[PDB]
């Protein structure tokens, strides 16, 4: 009972016996360990995890400078839910969704605050735009005074955060890489809850544009009696355009956009997690604290200018790897990554004609045994054999860094090329 | 310039000219200051905030080791969302699932992983278990074949968390500290989705224990048809009875209990804010990563000897604090803080007969001034002019604390004992 | 004795027996506990002290940047008591004497080593210079040969760091902000020791000038034969006025002026407390260490740019407070915060007129509820009828600080405006 | 201008204009530099300065754990100056004196709070207890109504810090290793202030006992009508003797003792530099923050116990020298270091007889030549040709350091020993 007592007390952390056995699972532990083991067992764990520095499948953030670390490690605990018990930390809230409702070109608001939200993530915002719509929606069309049971919300292809709303919230649902602006109507003619065109979206690389259907909107107002509102779902779209693409318009500056959607941590550089919402004024909604501190302090550390910077950045070093890998192989480009026109992603398939011995799915393998989480990937679609492959660039993903991972590409590239064989290695 | 720019250069913290405006607000700032005087900036505000130590409003965490500091910063960034991208994120979630479906009784799963899921908070898992339940009442009873328009949802007199649900999912809802087993189904004999007593809910105070409402489930299943469930909503009871009130029962050691939902930023030593949701097993349900890392280490850490420990000490500061104001001044208290019967706290109201001079509300007030966020209250019912105060005791609130909150008492009661007009300082 | 031992070794510090106990505090400790549990105690007693940050009720210093903190933490132990252990922190001490004795302009030593001395505080300084100046008049009037009981130190009305000395020095104490230039002497023509003007010390807030009672000085020297030195008392304008307000004339510039006291912890940015006391030259003075070197440190990196920037900074968000709350309500300030004539501060009381339901007695309540330590005074003389209050500006109060404390202020206003029964809080 | 300043901006600490200048010193810096190489200048200097680990000439702190380092960082700046503007600093002051007035055997106090103060230094302490035994002299004797211009105080025969006193507060002084019990008094027959019976001061290294003199106070008291009190200045001995020779007697325990002062920096373990003084209840006294802080942690976390293992280590290390240099020369210990009789130093001379080619002033510094700074001198009396050497052991000299300290005394007795011509390096 004493001597291994005292064997616990002064013995390295690879002596003792607490550390000797399997880590616990299937059951509650009925004793209590040391820290120090508790925290080796777990560390070595994530460890096993990956490497994240060289996951290119994510958009969400990796890099975080010290001053974001020290202002989250004091905002830690306390909370934004409620008014006075943490009063400083709901005014840096309101401020934020003042500054982010301004970027978006909101009308000013009169008492001088907008009129926003700050969510847990975009899944939030989706759903939240989405009840909204439904309900002025029925409000106005029962002082129209038609009864109702069939509200299509139309376009949204393959967004399943809005398709959950729609299958619960008793929502039938009917819908170039985008939708032309008539048939867009054509499903759309009388009846409607919403039209949600996406923007920088992650399944939609590159910009469904709002200001050519905004012309259909405006031309079957004024054809059909119907005048139906707009919601966009810029889950990227939302962070990158007003820095590095000002002119192209999808904003309030349009009139019939009621609402937009956004995450802030794909682009926002807010590393928790978040997501926000905003409104075009009171007239627009309905009857009815630690990601904040840190989307503030980037807001004012950066600003325009430095925001410009790092998405430029970004594009940069997608123009890169895409011109380079294009004159590697036989490539055809469905999304190149041009700030006009997209998100600084590249995916590309196989050229239509003919396959060099390897396909690309098995050229993912041979990347990720230096540590490359480069996926490929199929679509959805009548045509299932044609397979493409994205590499997303972001923040902390230097151009030194793209350069390694090409010459990694080549030398998996002449590996595949001499041994034959590895045709079929994909499922 | 250029002599400005040196001036920028090598200057001390407060001489530069970023500095001496006010902070941005109501607009997006167009240019980019330095790191420094930003991260300052910040600072001051959530000194502003104020000091969450003695904010003895909270029941949510305080104090976090080093280690699971150093932890939550490795795993920042990653997510459970999917299997491969980070794989052993998840594998520690499920170990969290079954430890916590464990903890609380559950049939020993078959395939050998128990059936669960961790939440953002209690909102989402009361919502959550709600429809599950619902789906399984609405599925069986057209099997059995009649037209569901009248469901009402029994029991949880101020919860809003199911309110909410009630109120959006089209779902009828109608309804000592408790109510007697005998109404409680009279108000549901017939038509009833389920039956939600609390545990440990931050209103509650007290258990509203299972076992007595449970021989009433049973033995109107035996005298009238109806066959109903049970969900528990043991926000903070959950991670409490297991340790220091072992014996009581509440848990699935009942037939008819069919899901547990908790939330472990309460009394579960989780930092985030993090829920769990737990089922029977499989044929329960329905057809259709920072914080469980941090959870799991203070599972391996602790266990069960360090849990009851932890819980004890809240418990003895709670009974320390009712004794000795008990014998302050003229109090009666509804709750104290035994372990039999409720959560470590103190809610105290005074006597009936007799006003001190000062309500309870103004006491309030001269703790704050030392920084005590103690809340007066009022109480929900026919009778409003009854006031309350809670003292809820916590991890990190050590005994010598608990002794400087009431000689801070002390001078307060002399204070307004001696000028005796501050009587109705509070709206 | 072995189970409770391997307990105290494996726990929670919130879990172990040592804490539940009160502190220690009639007795010596018996024996020992661990040193974190003692590290926690202590902890939170600091916690509830309060947050100097927004205690505006001090001059003393707030914060130090990083460089200096190691640097004290360097100079923890050593002691510049004598050159034989330590020989360069005494070094560095008569450097930055020679530092101060030039910036209050001396003449030029010819052994090249000014004469002064660093001192704990401010209140030596002044004895010490007091004793100096007692023994130059007492040798030389001896040196006239008439006897010696009657000595007048005339000067300081609220001063007590000198009345201390005429207390038990066996000194008599005789003695429109500041006396006119005639009845100065008028109390002093004959029998004197010294007279000390004060520069902007604790109590007197805006500078009682030298100049103009030098030319008193001289031409009662020039009438009858008494010739009578001074001893400037610029606890803080030693410091303030060689920076921001060179002109004016206060220092050795003037003949008489024999001696000079500061302290160095007020304006200076000395982190411990610290003062200084300098001589004109050696015929003056009669026959008989990490303060120092942070003061050095700071010397070194700011210099005269450094210094100007900083107490420009602190006399601008001075008078910004000042026009601010004087448009707030119906004011008076006696002291508004002009460089040119007083130190950074703002003292302001009701109106002669009326009274605005409240007094600002109980408007520094409202403000210490969310911790401003803004303290309300009366003031002292014959008549006990105005109450004002002081702003005190200082290195780390940043302007967006200052318009915090503006909108609590509001608030308070707001408050005690609506709830007019709260007309004499304060005793 | 451009260039130079991009270059100031890029640059090693080594390359930039700012370093290759000599440090300022004899006027006031101009302009302002970068703080890191502001660092750097100060912190080579210090370097220079020496190794204050091998200085055994000081009994002053050496090290000091982290806990109290972070104490003491906490509170570098708030003091006890006043009641309210912080108010737990001074509520521990009180604690402290309450168990240093305890440790020291006082009386217990009615109302609970211990008499005492903390102060700055031991002089303070000193001058305190003088003036106040002064103050009950003279008002007893304006009972007895005869004049005072005679006032001798007693014992002190090198101690300054009480002649200091003497020579200003108009007062005589006149006054084996001590003075036996009836001289005392035949200087002390009638007329006297006190009688300061040293124990532990720096110059008389061992106990001067106040047992034997205590009888002669009390029979001089029944012989002849003047009834005198004490005074004893136990700068280490306050803090040596109630833990490692506990039944010798020389606080509180005897009647006659009015007073004790002592120092906290020394051997109390407070780093800051500080003092106590005692009263023992309040008809003893006269009519008219960060070292408590230190002490009251190392009060609590080490107690009796860890005290008493401290000091005996320390006394350990002093046998162990004692005995070894012994075994090295012909030596004559005057101050060996035995617990009962001193405190832990050994001062040591050459045998009367002989001179080994070399004398003690020399070997110090072949001592010095490695680092360790170990003193030699010479007394105040009438044959001063005698030289000692004293080497004061204290915490943070471990036995392993002893070991090394006497092998570098064996070479050095090597190197004289062989060139003999280095008889007189000393002045």
């Amino acid at each position: 009972q004493v001597t291994d007592l005292r064997s616990e007390l002064l013995d390295s952390r690879f002596g003792a016996k607490s550390i000797s056995t399997i880590a616990e699972s299937k059951r509650f532990p009925l004793h209590e360990m040391r820290d120090d083991v508790a925290f080796q067992i777990i560390n070595d764990e994530l460890y096993l995890d990956g490497n994240a520095r060289q996951n290119l499948a994510t958009f969400c953030q990796t890099w975080d400078d010290e001053n974001v670390h020290k202002l989250m490690d004091l905002s830690i605990n306390k909370n934004w839910i409620d008014k006075e018990e943490y009063p400083q930390s709901a005014a840096i809230d309101l401020r934020c969704v003042n500054m982010v409702a301004d970027l978006w070109h909101a009308p000013a608001p009169k008492n001088g605050q907008a009129v926003g939200t700050n969510t847990i993530g975009s899944s939030e915002a989706c759903m939240l735009g989405g009840m909204a719509m439904k309900w002025r929606w029925r409000k106005r069309m029962e002082a129209a005074g038609k009864p109702t049971d069939k509200p299509n919300l139309v376009c949204g292809p393959v967004q399943i955060c809005w398709h959950k709303f729609a299958r619960y919230w008793d929502v039938e649902l009917r819908e170039q890489l985008f939708m032309d602006p008539k048939r867009m109507i054509e499903a759309c003619d009388e009846n409607t809850i919403g039209v949600v065109p996406t923007f920088g979206v992650t399944y939609t690389g590159n910009y469904e544009f709002p200001q050519p259907l905004h012309d259909a909107l405006d031309k079957f107002q004024a054809d059909t009696g119907i005048d139906i509102d707009m919601h966009i779902d810029a889950a990227s779209g939302g962070f990158l355009a007003p820095f590095v693409a000002p002119d192209i318009v999808w904003d309030f500056r349009l009139p019939r956009v009621k609402s937009i959607s956004a995450s802030g941590h794909k682009f926002g550089l807010a590393p928790l997690g978040c997501g926000w919402v905003i409104w075009r004024d009171e007239e627009a909604l309905p009857q009815e604290a630690g990601q904040v501190i840190a989307q503030y302090y980037e807001f004012l550390r950066l600003g325009r200018e430095g925001y410009t910077k790092v998405q430029n950045a970004s594009y940069q070093v997608a123009a890169y790897l895409a011109d380079e890998i294009a004159k590697l192989g036989p490539y055809e480009f469905i999304c190149t990554g041009r700030p006009d026109e997209g998100i600084p992603a590249v995916c590309f398939k196989l050229k239509d004609g003919e396959d060099p011995g390897y396909t690309l799915y098995d050229l993912s393998e041979r990347l990720r045994l230096r540590g490359w989480q480069v996926p490929a990937f199929t679509l959805g679609g009548e045509a299932t054999d044609i397979v493409v492959m994205r590499i997303m660039c972001r923040r902390g993903f230097e151009m030194d860094f793209a350069e390694l991972l090409l010459e990694d590409y080549k030398a998996s590239l002449k590996y595949l090329s001499d041994h034959p064989k590895l045709q079929g290695i994909a499922q």
